[PDB]
């Protein structure tokens, strides 16, 4: 048939995926902060921190003790802090220390302030604690500054300003069997030509909200060190080079200049138009095009607000559920599509998120093939619309051809823009495709691709971050710390040797009083704030329960039995994620790197049924205070 014929599409998809097989896998990238050359490393530094201001506050003392240490002061760590405060667990003045390498609150929204930055999920669904702060976002999609200001709004509202230690890198988290406390080894930056302070900090509990897209990377492009013009990563934007500011997109200092951008991910989609407006020439260096769908940015309407958004108590959680029902292929028949944007048009995104509607995939080759066939057929209509949209906007057919993405929607993060594609209709903008191969080399005046050379004045690296999957999902690797628990046992060694092991994705046996936002062995939503909502609430509620059961000062530790049962649960769901086999490389296959070694690998994945289902499971689990599978006792 016609329908079945059209899957020679999956022949174009495997050809385009093959084109970019790299035998090195993740080995092609290096963290900015680990590059040999010091000039280069310095690109990872915080451009925004006011060291004078921070250096004048009372310093945190070496040997300080707290009830809770939270690693991370972005939306995730803020949610933990707010939840602890509302649970009645953090009333005392040393009950919370938040620690972050950033110079202030916001995480993602502290570091990234490049021109054009917006959240890609609806503001009303994404910004935390809207109902509790009373804040009304200005638009459908929030810009950086509004996002950062909201982080400040939260910290202000819950009086967190004097409970944070910034500019600080955590290196080690070590449990002490004797005193029953975690010790953190921390290095606090004090500004240029000042000595850093080495700190040892102790806590009863450590809560990690260390994030997932945290460590800007660059590709190992031969001779990149040697390019002599100004270079910067989008995650550490250089407004001195560019002109403008976080709240001024007039990039006056690009006028007359020849600007290069490596990468075509969400960041490039947002930045490219802003660069085109100012630069004399803009060269865009592409290895894999994004599928660019429509955005539909809109100012908030005050009638729509009280009628259709803030509809009642608890409205935001209901809205987040509504949005995610489209992405988990679960929207019921005549339900209201509350968000009604481009995310609600991609039901094959469930390939990578889960769905509660289709059962569990049995792990026979016939059942996997049927699952994949189903998902490929589900995706076909949206995927063909994305290519057609590109076809219609981009006037030159050669450039249109290169901008078309040929992979299932689920293989990369979808991107949304009403200006990016149109930007390539401008005369000063040149797409440089690398045929799946990437940039070849650099030299003092610019880059080389297939022996042609492209001279540049200013180079922008929109080459992304260390994958969220790093270290098979090890919470240690992902946060960039060594974690040692009972008997000096290393979290990461356990993870690598025995496989992923948690209960509900948030704790591990041997590591009492440590919790982490769930990544491995849980579920995820496109809307990360939803995940953080669910996960921070579960963690704080488990701790609340345990504290209440011992009448303050608990020691809470999942058993090996309970984590191992949960891990066999996760293995049962692994067939869902055969969906990822056919993917073009990207952070979701760990650039293609993702016997019974297979079941060890399977342990690091997720439930297959979506966020709502995981959430409900946690609610039922907490309901009777039993904390089944935890060893609870008095810490003192
Ligand atoms: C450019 C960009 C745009 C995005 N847009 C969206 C979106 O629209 N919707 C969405 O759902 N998601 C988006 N994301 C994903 C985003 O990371 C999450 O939505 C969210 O901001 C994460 O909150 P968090 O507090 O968990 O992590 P983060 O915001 O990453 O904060 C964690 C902080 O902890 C710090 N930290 C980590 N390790 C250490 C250590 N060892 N020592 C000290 N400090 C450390 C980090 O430096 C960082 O400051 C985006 C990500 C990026 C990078
Ligand atoms: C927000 O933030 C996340 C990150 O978005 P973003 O900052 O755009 O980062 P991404 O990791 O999404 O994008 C990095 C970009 O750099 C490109 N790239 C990597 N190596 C090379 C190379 N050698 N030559 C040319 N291009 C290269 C990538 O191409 P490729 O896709 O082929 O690796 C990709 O388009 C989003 O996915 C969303 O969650």
């Amino acid at each position: 048939p016609e329908d079945l014929k059209l899957h020679q599409l999956s022949q174009k998809y495997t050809a385009e995926a093959a084109k970019r097989f790299r035998p090195e896998g993740l080995g092609q990238f290096i963290r900015l902060k680990e590059v040999g050359n010091e000039r280069f490393r310095a690109l990872a530094e915080d451009p925004w921190v006011d060291h004078a201001a921070l250096n004048a506050k009372e310093p945190v003392k070496d040997g300080s003790r707290y009830k809770f240490i939270i690693l991370g002061a972005g939306y995730g760590g803020l949610l933990y802090a707010v939840r602890l405060a509302e649970a009645g667990l953090a009333s005392g003045p040393d009950d919370i220390l938040m620690v972050d390498a950033a110079g202030g609150f916001g995480g993602t929204w502290w570091w990234n302030r490049y021109p054009g930055l917006h959240c890609d999920v609806e503001s009303y669904s994404y910004m935390p604690l809207l109902e509790e702060t009373g804040y009304i976002p200005k638009s459908k999609y929030a810009a950086g500054p509004e996002l950062l200001e909201h982080a400040y709004r939260i910290a202000t509202q819950w009086k967190l300003h004097d409970k944070a230690l910034f500019r600080s890198n955590v290196k080690t988290i070590r449990w002490d069997d004797e005193s029953r406390l975690w010790s953190l080894e921390v290095t606090e930056g004090r500004g240029p030509g000042q000595q850093s302070r080495e700190l040892k900090l102790q806590a009863r509990y450590v809560l990690l909200a260390s994030g997932i897209l945290t460590n800007p990377q660059v590709p190992k492009i031969p001779g990149l060190e040697t390019f002599t013009g100004p270079v910067f990563h989008t995650a550490r934007w250089n407004y001195d080079v560019t002109g403008g500011s976080p709240t001024d997109e007039a990039l006056n200092r690009l006028e007359g200049k020849r600007v290069g951008i490596i990468g075509t991910g969400a960041t490039a989609i947002q930045v490219v138009p802003k660069l085109a407006k100012y630069a004399k020439e803009l060269y865009v260096f592409q290895r894999t095009p994004s599928g660019v769908w429509w955005r539909g940015q809109r100012p908030t309407d005050p009638v729509e607000w009280k009628t259709k958004i803030a509809r009642k108590k608890g409205w935001q959680r209901e809205r987040m559920l509504n949005l995610d029902s489209y992405l988990t292929d679960a929207a019921e028949e005549g339900q209201e599509n509350m968000v009604a944007d481009g995310w609600t048009e991609m039901p094959a995104f469930s390939a990578v998120i889960g769905s509660p509607r289709h059962g569990i995939v049995e792990p026979t080759p016939e059942k996997i093939a049927e699952h994949l066939g189903r998902l490929y057929k589900l995706d076909l209509p949206h995927a063909e619309q994305v290519r057609a949209r590109t076809d219609s906007i981009v006037k030159d057919p050669k450039t249109a051809a290169k901008l078309k993405a040929w992979y299932p929607t689920w293989c990369k993060r979808p991107t949304f823009s009403d200006e990016y594609l149109q930007t390539f209709n401008l005369p000063n903008v040149h797409l440089v495709d690398t045929d799946g191969k990437g940039v070849d080399a650099a030299n003092p005046s610019g880059l080389v691709v297939a022996d042609k050379e492209y001279p540049l004045d200013i180079l922008v690296l929109s080459t992304g971050y260390v994958t969220p999957s790093i270290g098979g999902g090890s919470p240690a690797v992902r946060t960039g710390v060594d974690i040692y628990g009972r008997g000096g046992k290393s979290l990461d060694d356990k993870w690598q040797t025995h496989g992923a092991a948690t209960l509900h994705g948030v704790c591990s046996n041997g590591f009492p009083n440590l919790f982490f936002t769930p990544l491995s062995q849980s579920s995820q939503a496109a809307n990360n704030a939803f995940t953080l909502d669910v996960g921070t609430e579960h963690i704080v509620q488990v701790i609340k329960t345990a504290e209440d059961r011992v009448d303050g000062d608990a020691l809470v530790e999942v058993t090996s039995e309970a984590e191992e049962a949960w891990s066999f649960e996760i293995m049962k769901h692994a067939g869902w994620f055969a969906s990822v086999t056919g993917c073009t490389p990207g952070y979701i296959t760990s650039e293609g790197e993702a016997p019974m070694e297979m079941a060890k690998r399977a342990r690091s994945g997720n439930l297959s049924q979506g966020m709502a289902s995981y959430m409900k499971l946690l609610q039922e689990y907490r309901a009777d205070g039993s904390l089944k599978g935890f060893d609870i006792s008095s810490r003192a």
